[PDB]
């Protein structure tokens, strides 16, 4: 069932998003980590930051009300572009990809009241591109937050 | 198969606790093995002041020595960072859940950029205070729980 309820839990999430009108917003899809919900960086932070747009708190309270109705555990990925980052505030691509992680977790858990033990924070840096760096379109995309939904 | 990777991993910890005694890093690390594969334990004090998430200085003699054992292996390792349950709210660390994925990043930020390590084969994880070494309840317990994992993953 493995193979069938990982089915079932996508076309239920994929539901959830046409039912609430968030094609524009998020895609989902499967792979072997589980069901995966994609947000590009523009969805929920400005650039080189990692702190949760006000216009991003909808969304998330709507991914919040889904991920309520699941006990899976939650995995948030951060992914930045190949591009250079050296602030005080993140000192490197693995410090921002982590913080941006730990940002929506904090939403999740301190202001959604989903349970802390159900998350994990997880940063890649830029060592997980879509396809590469080469083109500004290309860098655009692997600045991304992946929210996955492992296997239960 | 198991009983070959996991005799595998026998050997691996073995070897893993003979670099620890013969470069007398016993007091600065200590070395297990669960499911998630071989876990270096360093405790915060060995990496960062309290509620900072920079690599101390200090600290750059025990990373070299650890990047010399990790360039031996090919696995993937996964830098957990842990806090305890006291609340943090600072300009840098928003809460636990940054302060301890600051905290594996920075670690990894080293290895990569100073001990040039592959960052292909790191990932940084923030556990906050939702995996304690038993609990919270005295001063010594939330001192133990403040620690970074470098987890040594399976092949």
């Amino acid at each position: 069932k493995q193979e069938d309820q990982q089915d079932q839990l996508l076309k239920k999430v994929n539901t959830y998003i046409k039912d609430n009108h968030l094609k524009a917003q998020m895609t989902a899809k499967r792979d072997e980590r589980g069901v995966v919900l994609v947000l590009q960086e523009a969805v929920l932070f400005d650039t080189g930051e990692a702190k949760v747009l006000k216009n991003a708190e909808t969304l998330l309270h709507q991914i919040a009300v889904l991920l309520q109705t699941i006990p899976n555990d939650i995995q948030v990925e951060g992914h930045t572009d190949s591009r250079n980052i050296s602030t005080y505030r993140y000192p490197s691509n693995w410090e921002l990809s982590a913080a941006r992680a730990s940002g929506v977790i904090q939403y999740f858990t301190s202001k959604e009241k989903l349970p802390s033990k159900r998350f994990i924070a997880v940063g890649y840096a830029d060592t997980k591109p879509v396809k590469d760096n080469k083109t500004n379109e290309h860098m655009k995309e692997n600045r991304r937050v992946e929210i996955v939904i492992k296997k239960s």
